[PDB]
């Protein structure tokens, strides 16, 4: 049962009350994640799923949210009979989670899309039987929430969501899938994934969440979409709102990806008074290098967007080269291709594109130009180098012939002069940890880039064609 205290500010008929709601659930012992989701999933409902009639905000009343929250717990308390899953020393078990996450699974539509918008929260589950991936992990952990399981809390990498339980919090469970076409895994733990040094799992260096940051989560899960041209500026705020005040809290801390969220809405609207994008972009790699070993991918990421919009060529590079820094400790292995993909659209569509210009600007006369910066041509090949290392030791291989050609062009883009400059030393000056480039090193200097020998050297082909 919802609680008379939870129940005082209904009825929310506005951004500012829905905040209030979120500030009195998180000054409360936990915060109640399924009252938080249903809310939350209503308004983005009326917002961006269908705004016929709406003229300022979609009024939650108690009744509709109350009846919502009796239909989830209803069909939890129903499905799971905790008399069947004793509970030693406050801890839940394998078996136990397994039955939540049948139970959710169990209840959604036979066929749906399943990267669809707005089938992220508990709205979604009891009123369209629907949700996405993380979201049957979050619904899991609201289930076990409800169902007086403590222990029982999010885990998330920048791919995946799952679960930690049980003495300590030390065991993991798999609760949903995957990606598109891989083997499921419900049940089992994550520690093979680990242990093969995939980006799937971090090595480790995953998220575990408690209930404030399952918050956090909730709230970065809104989805401002009405369509492809338009988003919903009164859930940009309230996503806003929340955020300063999980930030305020201290509940962002360990959240790279929400300070990146926050920097993005920042960079939209920004609200008077708060830290600017790029200290918040900072903030995200900080919590990184603190809380995850500097051994998340996105938060430099995050950073290198920002300053490709902003088309800054130099800064851009730099965080490029930073995050092929990550990428190189990991292996690639078979479901870590989402990171594939973003490195191969940076490498092969993003910089060629942001040198073009460039090129065409120092034609004419631009000054300070990142082309004739030899620290900016370092940073292109450290990227290289990130890439090249990270393929190292992976049961999968990362370049082919089709990254060859994009090299060469973006090469090029530099004038001789230019690269003469950097001094490639051995273990402005940079040190290569891949045998790739190490290879490739007196390629780099020449007044006319020699393009069949880098494909060679950045290519598995070692032969050229016979005739």
């Amino acid at each position: 049962g919802l609680k008379a205290a939870q129940k005082t500010l209904f009825p929310l008929r506005s951004i500012d009350d829905v905040v209030r709601l979120f500030a009195a659930e998180l000054g409360r012992e936990e915060p109640d994640l399924v009252l938080l989701s249903l809310v939350l999933g209503f308004v983005e409902h009326f917002l961006a799923v269908n705004r016929v009639g709406l003229t300022y905000f979609p009024v939650a009343d108690l009744s509709i949210i109350a009846a919502l929250y009796a239909r989830f717990t209803a069909q939890i308390r129903g499905a799971v009979d905790l008399s069947l899953y004793p509970r030693e020393g406050g801890v839940s078990s394998r078996e136990l989670v397994k039955k939540v996450s049948d139970v959710i699974w169990n209840s959604l539509s036979r066929s749906y899309f399943k990267d669809r918008a707005h089938i992220q929260s508990l709205f979604s589950f009891i009123t369209g039987t629907k949700l996405d991936s993380s979201g049957v992990a979050f619904a899991v952990v609201g289930a076990c929430q409800a169902l007086g399981l403590r222990d029982v809390h999010l885990a998330l990498s920048e791919d995946h969501a799952w679960v930690v339980f049980g003495p300590n919090g030390e065991q993991t469970a798999e609760v949903t899938w995957h990606g598109k076409g891989n083997e499921d895994r419900r049940g089992q733990t994550v520690n093979a994934g680990v242990a093969e040094r995939s980006w799937l799992y971090l090595k480790g260096s995953y998220m575990r969440c408690d209930r404030k940051m399952e918050v956090a989560f909730m709230v970065c899960a809104i989805n401002p979409s009405i369509d492809l041209h338009t988003d919903s500026l009164e859930l940009l705020q309230l996503q806003q709102k929340l955020l300063w005040l999980l930030y305020d809290l201290g509940h962002l801390e360990r959240y790279p990806m929400a300070l990146g969220n926050l920097a993005d809405l920042e960079e939209l609207e920004p609200t008077p008074g708060r830290p600017d994008p790029l200290t918040l972009y900072h903030k995200g790699i900080a919590s990184a290098k603190t809380y995850y070993r500097d051994e998340h991918i996105y938060p430099y990421m995050y950073l290198a967007d920002y300053h490709c919009r902003n088309r800054n060529v130099r800064e851009a590079l730099q965080a490029w080269a930073d995050t092929a820094t990550v990428i190189q400790d990991y292996n690639y292995c078979r479901e870590d291709e989402e990171i594939y993909k973003e490195f191969f659209e940076v490498a092969n569509d993003v910089i060629p594109n942001l040198l073009k210009e460039a090129a065409s600007l120092l034609e004419a006369g631009s000054q300070g130009s990142a082309l004739q910066d030899p620290e900016c041509f370092a940073h292109l090949l450290r990227f290289y180098d990130g890439i090249c290392k990270w393929e190292e030791g992976s049961p999968t291989p990362v370049l082919h012939v089709g990254w060859a050609t994009f090299l060469v062009q973006s090469l090029g883009r530099f004038e001789g002069q230019v690269r003469q400059k950097v001094r490639i030393v051995s273990v402005p000056v940079l040190t290569f940890q891949s045998e790739k480039m190490k290879g490739m090193k007196e390629l780099l200097v020449a007044t006319k880039i020699n393009s069949s020998a880098i494909k060679l050297q950045l290519t598995a082909q070692s032969q050229v064609q016979m005739k």
